[PDB]
């Protein structure tokens, strides 16, 4: 199977960050920073390498100090998708304006994350970021709803795993992100191409294990991802392994019918 190629951890894939494609396309990141976080990237002046340097340095922060292996993290992994924005003014923008905006606020000389001497404030630039990203309004955390015929004990611990992680929960159906249905294999999806590889997303896992392929081991296109239209209808396990990997879960993986039954917009390629 396809699967001995799968991730191991959730932290980053170095080889797309050090490549001279994606250092190129920082580019604009760079250049958008230089403006509208100006007060903060000045000193350091970043070039585009240095920038993915520091991108992979957080990934590999949150993962060591947030991902699956760790019992009692102190805060929720950003989701992956978030990184992945390069448009100026996106996401990945915000991340790294906030983190040179703390670190100087901070009066930090340098971002040390690989230093496990400091790791308590570079939680609290973590929480500082998924801050920033959601005052911009480039991240929601999930509003959820649960279908009444979830029963109380299992509706009392999908609500402790959703407060834990930064999400919320509503009686209201029409103002609900998602709404999740009770539970009534081993697959991914091709959701990248890039010269002769494709990045592919592992079934019931989150999107930070994501693994660049061979595109001739992939026979399928990549199709288009679902326009977002709320709510999403999801089952119980999007919440259950939110909680193993302390990540939300892809919602594409646990899509059902208003009947519960499994939808799959895009297809799921036997590993």
């Amino acid at each position: 199977s396809l699967a001995v190629y799968r991730r191991k951890d959730g932290g980053p894939a170095t080889k797309f960050w050090e490549s001279p494609e994606t250092v190129s396309q920082l580019d604009s990141v760079r250049v958008w920073l230089g403006k509208h976080y100006k007060k903060y990237v000045h000193a350091d002046a970043p070039t585009n390498k240095t920038l993915a340097g520091l991108v992979v340095q957080l990934l590999q922060f949150q993962e060591d100090a947030f991902g699956k292996h760790v019992t009692n993290p102190a805060f929720t992994k950003l989701p992956a998708k978030c990184f992945m924005d390069f448009k100026a003014g996106g996401a990945l923008c915000h991340i790294l304006g906030a983190a040179y905006k703390y670190k100087n606020e901070q009066g930090w000389r340098r971002f040390d994350l690989q230093n496990p001497s400091r790791m308590d404030r570079n939680v609290e630039m973590f929480m500082n970021i998924e801050k920033t990203l959601v005052q911009n309004n480039c991240l929601t955390r999930p509003n959820i709803y649960l279908i009444p015929d979830i029963d109380l004990k299992l509706a009392n611990k999908l609500k402790d795993i959703i407060k834990r992680h930064q999400g919320t929960f509503t009686d209201e159906k029409s103002k609900a992100s998602h709404h999740i249905y009770p539970y009534s294999e081993e697959w991914l999806r091709p959701v990248m191409r890039k010269e002769k590889q494709v990045l592919v997303h592992w079934g019931f896992y989150p999107d930070s294990y994501d693994t660049w392929v061979h595109s001739n081991d992939v026979d399928a296109e990549i199709e288009d991802p679902p326009i977002p239209e709320k709510p999403w209808k999801v089952h119980v396990k999007w919440i259950l392994d939110t909680d193993i990997f302390n990540e939300w879960m892809n919602e594409e993986d646990y899509e059902v019918d208003e009947n519960r039954k499994p939808v799959s917009f895009r297809q799921r390629i036997s590993t």
